[PDB]
């Protein structure tokens, strides 16, 4: 075919039911996730792509940075639960990664106190039981499909994209090829 498995794609040995659609994993310490994030655009081309009806789900992953990367867990979990997603998933990249100036809890806090999000809001939020199965839906979700490295992306439960098996000498046509291929595993 011109999609194949263990080609642009993997299947899952064990498939998970009644996961979220469109999957991904990432962490702040993942240096292909910082790429993926702010040089290609991955999730963002993804969406443009998919039928819509489908919604699209991005967690973080634990096994990177050890305290700190758990951290960073709850921290997107404050993320998710605030809606504010879009205003520190860039700070919190540059700050682990770019100038490395997230080197506690406390300095992942500053990215959201800067960012506009109030100092009562978030420490509330990140004390909050709804942040903490916030946390442990992303953890189930890791440990649903044996996750042992990010970037990921997981299609229905059944399929793993494969990023090293698509051309990567373009940037803007690597991106293509792998929203294509999450929007054909969509119809599968």
């Amino acid at each position: 075919a011109q999609y194949e498995d263990g080609k642009q794609y993997t299947t899952l040995e064990k498939p998970v039911a009644g996961a979220p659609q469109v999957l991904e994993f990432f962490s702040f310490f993942c240096p292909h996730c910082y790429q993926f994030e702010e040089v290609l655009h991955i999730s963002d081309n993804v969406k443009k792509k998919l039928p819509e009806g489908v919604k699209m789900t991005k967690y973080h992953v634990n096994f990177m940075g050890g305290d700190l990367g758990k951290d960073l867990t709850q921290a997107w979990a404050v993320a998710m639960a605030l809606g504010v997603e879009d205003k520190v998933t860039v700070p919190l990249f540059e700050g682990v990664q770019k100038t490395q100036t997230i080197r506690s809890a406390s300095d992942i806090r500053d990215v959201f106190i800067n960012a506009g999000i109030k100092g009562e809001e978030y420490d509330a939020a990140w004390n909050s039981f709804v942040v903490k199965s916030l946390v442990a839906q992303q953890e189930k979700a890791a440990a649903d499909v044996q996750l042992r490295g990010v970037p990921a992306m997981f299609v229905n439960g059944k399929y793993q994209l494969n990023p090293q098996g698509m051309d990567t000498s373009n940037m803007d046509v690597f991106v293509q090829q792998y929203a294509d291929t999450v929007k054909y595993l969509s119809e599968k």
